RNA sequence: GAUCUUCGGAUCACUUUGGUCAAAUUGAAACGAUACAGAGAAGAUUAGCAUGGCCCCUGCACAAGGAUGACACUGCGACAUUGAGAGAAA
């Protein structure tokens, strides 16, 4: 337990450390990965017909 | 027509029309239904003020609110070289 529970906060640490970019930036890049993913699928509808 | 007065002749009164349709689908609000997604500040929860306009609603308002109303970028570069080595073209 002493062993396990030390390494999980290790891990969590390399977490925080890694990534600054906040819930807008999280939020924003979705709305360009849905938009994105929803062309390819309109596209092949242009294609289609 | 009326009043004077020769049956002539006077005199009074003078050009309307507020129209985005000439008869409610195809010429002046959009919202609503549905689907998805589902709320700032570098752990998580959290008050806010501003900031900038081809974004705007509520409001008599130069009060105040509306998520802090919402939305918001950050490669370039006015190009020097040094010294050496290799390559192709004059
Ligand atoms: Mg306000
Ligand atoms: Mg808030
Ligand atoms: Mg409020
Ligand atoms: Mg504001």
């Amino acid at each position: 337990d002493m062993d396990e529970d030390e390494k999980e906060m290790l891990s969590e640490a390399r977490a925080r450390l890694a990534n600054t970019q906040g819930k807008k930036a999280k939020r924003k890049d979705r709305e360009k990965q849905l938009e994105l993913t929803r062309r390819l699928s309109h596209l092949q509808k242009r294609r289609e017909l």
